[PDB]
């Protein structure tokens, strides 16, 4: 019938954010390291000054939105629970809303790579980031692809 998506999120509430996509979610009562599937928030790893690809307003945005929203939703695909770091992969939801269409679409985060298990909202995914890449908001927006050379 596919009437029941069973796509519905749902955790708790949310500590705190580390940096964008990975924050601290109390689910069932626990205190878990939630990683957002399919997404990239901030990457800041060259040490260059914490503003080379929105890094810095990646956590930002998904820090006030979770902190601010105070209803946090979370979703486990089929993807990995933990991504070989015991944290909690799924999709991050406040206050009803979606947080990586919301980073994406305005350009704060970028879409990741599941090896397998999580390609579910891959097609909502990619649309956001294209979106963005070709519009160039922020994080598309200093990506200079180069074409020759």
């Amino acid at each position: 019938a596919t009437s029941t998506k069973k796509l519905h999120k749902e955790a708790a509430t949310l500590i705190k954010a580390i940096d964008g996509d990975t924050v601290k979610l109390m689910y069932k009562g626990q205190a878990m390291t939630f990683r957002l599937l399919l997404v990239d928030t901030a990457e800041t790893k060259h040490t260059k000054k914490g503003v080379e690809k929105y890094g810095a307003e990646a956590s930002a945005f998904t820090k006030k939105m979770v902190e601010n929203a105070k209803k946090i939703e979370v979703e486990f695909d089929k993807g990995q629970r933990t991504d070989k770091y015991g944290r909690g992969l799924a999709y991050i939801y406040a206050d009803g809303k979606m947080v990586n269409e919301a980073l994406v679409r305005q350009g704060l985060a970028k879409v990741a790579y599941v090896y397998k298990g999580n390609n579910t909202h891959e097609q909502l995914l990619r649309k956001s980031e294209a979106q963005a890449k070709k519009e160039k908001l922020n994080i598309w927006s200093e990506d200079n692809a180069d074409s020759g050379q």
